């Protein structure tokens, strides 16, 4: 249309469908091959689950193939067995990779057990750039505007790196490790805001009242390292899909403005 | 001076004369030849009308020549007849290019009738570079802080592209063209120097976001905080939402700049 | 830890010590030689005085050597005699360089008496790059958020350049030219914001109630050319060290957030 | 429902009708007599014209009578001829009082031609109190949050007083004096913010994008003398009716919150 | 010390103890009699439970007596049976009144099953006034700054009245009614903001991160009807007791400022 | 004009002169006699010194007489000798009362050595009312918006009362001196706002942020001066430096009110 895009739909399910379709459409138009595959960045968390389910379905109905899609994931804990049910390796396999025609060797996830964690990070960044860069990175946001383990105060140009988890993250993630703060791994490897920003296109899925304040900071306020999602304002091709509830802190006029862009870009004759 | 400059003058006429003189000063100082021409970016709309009248008047009175000035315009509607009175081509010729010693071939305006619109955008960006960049781009802003078709939410580093008009810009209504070609915020930012003319009470809130508030994609003009050499010239009405201290601060810079012994 | 760090200590003496120890720590671990020297950016003003005093003592107790350290300063006045007691050449020699085992040909300060000032600036930028860039730039901020002569409205990507001084700077600096505003040199040469941002690591020292507002704009408010320190939000490796008094306009939760990062860092097992 | 209400509708026509019906309802439920009349405060300006037209039709169609309604207007200019079309006296007669079954002696308007203007104001306040206060005051707001001639900087507790008009108000109101800025009277008599707040109930009509910023400062921002409308936060029984356009600066959540109050209020199983 | 006070302690347990002690100290110093009773206003919700526990202990230990204490509670649901486990009548008996030496006839709770609900509210305000006003009113606040059922948009000078509950109140209280929003009574009677602020003294208990935004809007931001607690800024004798977690949105300087007020208050050579 | 006024003049000396003439103007227009005296409330601190010097000059030039002016001051320290050079009594005497034809018995200052301090505050309130109220109260503000001892967090409707000083006031007033009096008696914001009219003098860059909160921001107990938004008849007089945090449009708005108030034909 000519600007950052905000797509507002009523429910979590509707945004999940819009997103899955959008990912399918980008890959299908690209038409990957063994020689020129599609490079896809993916999130974990509750946010992308509906999208994952919809993509599995489209794949079953042969509306999309992952044979020539190469994936990079955002992050993984340091010092967790790949087979631990709460590892992000397991999250991805059980929620997505097991159910689609993806090639095991096309899957890239940070190795939180590497001997040299600093090199593992540098190598991930090299691998991404060896493929020409991520074509589409899909992500989600936290209530404080974080993406991945890029927590408030993360540099707006940060790269893949070691991350010690702050108290808020250990608390929030503690529910996956039997309510026990002592059982959440202390550290993680994570792509940076800069890494994500290097993508040719960025899609963010946001839902619920608890992300409303953050969506306000992403959209309407100035670029600010306390709300690292605000970095997206600098990206050339970014899209945020939000449910109605995550818009409660936006101004009426902002919603109308982005609603009209979608209507006008529908009837544009191009 | 080594910082942004905000030039405040009592009226629309004062800022028109000031901006005309600045363009005229920049071009004379550089002394353009057929071999080394001056590369100038230009706006449309009502804001620069005054400037254009003054520039015409200085061209009659032999204070400047446009013989070796290459110009680039920001935009054009897609599908409109080039010679349609409402086209950007027509705006430029009728209000400026018809009254000055400019050469037809040194004029660059986007062709919204190109067979491939994307390539037209690509070539336009390639053309600017083939001259080694705009030297001075002059612009205006909307009350929502937009610069031409780079509207709120435009990427604070976008390039020349097809832009679909928002219903607000559309308002007959079904006669207006649905799409435009436009340079990007990044295209403008590439310029060696950027001058923005702002006038009137309705631009005051935009000016405040441009100057005092943080870099924000809802106010396109705020991308200028990141440019190395930006000047804003504003009349008094457009300053009504600035702090007294901001005004005194930028006024002092002007006096100290005037008296720096350089 | 993988974010901006804010180190808060009770007094100006504590941060002075903290900063000296940090500088010493980075030089000692790099272990510079004649072929591989450490590149150090430095500030003037009263901010770093305590740090300089501590670095001097550490040098006397042989806990650090400046023999293979190359320094670049932020600024100098245009048209002041090098040996004038108020020049920044004199500031640096008298408060610091006179007192450490630094080699004189390793010291770089902008020459405000150079025939072609625009070229002096270009050359200073070229000299920094000839060494491969500044490895640690230490800076201080003004009550209005300025660093060095990058005053409000300095471009957030500014380079080394001629700068005309504003009244507030002339008035403030007039104390050192016997309270006469007219004895203050009118222009200076200064490194830009981008120049400081090019450094691998930036450390900012902040003290006192009259910097509280500026620290707030630096840490909590969006990137903004009126508060040029806010540009550090975009830096990959920035640390701010502050006394308690300069934190008064931050939120309680902000201080606790950055205090927790520090404690986690210490307890991450890395 | 025991809170402020904000009633949002698509257009100026919708809110005008809604406001007319609300007024009709309060009057009909009160059921006034000569001994016990209904006391109604009214504004001028363009905001209430729709409401006035609707109130005339309701009157013609026997759904409301004004026989026992006593009115007090907000303001009148000083030194304008009572019978000149540009006066608030004439505005009220031409747009409203001429077309309804009101009794002439029950109409109250500030006398901008009184010998002692200060005493005129004091008498106005006493006359309001003499009837037991205003039961419903209808007002509008300006783009800067002003009500009547209570311009930004007016005391949040102001009473009826002499008011010297600012250039901004003269420019705006010149639309009512053939665009001639020098035809606008320099001074006005006006009820105060306090006077308005003494009303049992207040109804405010707001429309258009150019009032959006004012509505935000009325609803979402703190009590502030630069936005005199914000004073209603202190009123016991305030209603604002707004078209959609005037809501553009409110948070989505604010609209959703007041919409839900209307929904809950109607479905609350009470009388 | 002549200003609002903000007492910051580490935990909920500390503030509960501080609040209980402060109530006992006020009642003991007044030293009430049958002829001259202490008039005490009280909240429900989880906030005051700590305080209630402490007061019961103090009472058993004869460190405070409720024999000549008249109480008024904030609110009660409409159309709930007094015996219902989740009524406020029961909350108060079960968590407080059953365990102390209070006289049953000295206990005043709004009657949500009254035939004329308006008269009930009116009679509640009259009764408060018949005793010369509330001497100390204790309250808490919600995450949106509400107090009692004085939800956002409630008038800053509101009195006792029927309140239709909004979506977020219904959702938050659904946890006490089988997690089913359709079981939560739709309406309540509630004292107003004006009713609370009529008290000689107001003591507010705040705890937890989820109250941090509201406390900031209470302490630092302008008087604003969307954060009804901010009205305390106009009260002459207001105290807030907060745990450390509820202070996360306040400025470092605000916390230091009120902490210093407490040290200087303690060390002032007056009592 | 029927709104608050903001009078802006270039310098401290200009606003002191403006404030002095405004006080002489209100007094002279009232034309006080012993039977109907003029009731005046007054400030201390550095702010009004200029105004006090100008009113002394006006008094010697026979342009005003204080014979039938009853004054009330805002505060006084608890447990200081009135004769102490740093007491509020001594400040007023030495900076104003000694130099003008005021009657000694027409002068009111809180007695910080009263045996019952609370009764002293109540009695001060009663005395103000006994005269039928203050007709004009002159005040100043601090950088944090405080009005004398009515400091951040004071009730926007506070009355005369005992006030315990903060560390900042004990520190800032240790130059004028641990031997600082820890408490003071002070009139309240509510007390000041009972006046028929209030004039506030604001000077210097360090009060610019306070002036912004007074005028453009909502009523807020952290900025005591904002309470004036509720007063029926408030005037602020300010030099240019203290307007630095106001919007251009606010300055031009109030300047136009000052122009229209001159040219109104009333």
């Amino acid at each position: 249309p000519g600007s950052m895009r905000l797509i507002i739909r009523p429910t979590y399910e509707d945004i999940s469908k819009w997103a899955a379709n959008h990912v399918a459409q980008k890959i299908n138009e690209f038409s990957p091959t063994k020689e020129n595959p599609f490079i896809l960045g993916l999130p974990t968390g509750s946010s992308p689950i509906g999208m994952y389910k919809n993509l599995i379905e489209l794949n079953k109905n042969k509306k999309i193939s992952f044979q020539n899609v190469i994936t990079f994931n955002m992050d993984e804990y340091i010092g967790i067995e790949e087979n631990h049910p709460e590892s992000y390796h397991s999250f991805m396999w059980n929620n997505f990779f097991s159910h689609i025609d993806i090639k095991k060797e096309n899957i890239n996830i940070l190795n939180g057990n590497a001997s040299n964690l600093k090199k593992e990070c540098e190598e991930y960044e090299k691998k991404i750039k060896s493929f020409g860069g991520i074509m589409l990175f899909v992500g989600g946001i936290g209530p404080d505007g974080h993406i991945a383990f890029n927590e408030p105060g993360s540099s707006l140009t940060s790269r893949t790196r070691i991350k010690t988890l702050t108290q808020d993250t250990i608390i929030a993630n503690s529910r996956f490790f039997e309510g026990d703060v002592n059982k959440v791994p202390k550290n993680a490897l994570t792509v940076g805001i800069g890494t994500i920003m290097d993508s040719q296109e960025v899609l963010i899925i946001v839902n619920g009242h608890n992300k409303a304040r953050a969506l306000k900071h992403a959209i309407e306020k100035g670029v600010n390292h306390m709300w690292t999602i605000s970095a997206l304002q600098l990206h050339k091709n970014a899209i945020i899909v939000s449910d109605k509830n995550a818009t409660y802190e936006l101004k009426v006029g902002t919603v109308e403005y982005f609603n009209d862009i979608e209507r006008k870009n529908f009837n544009n004759d191009l």
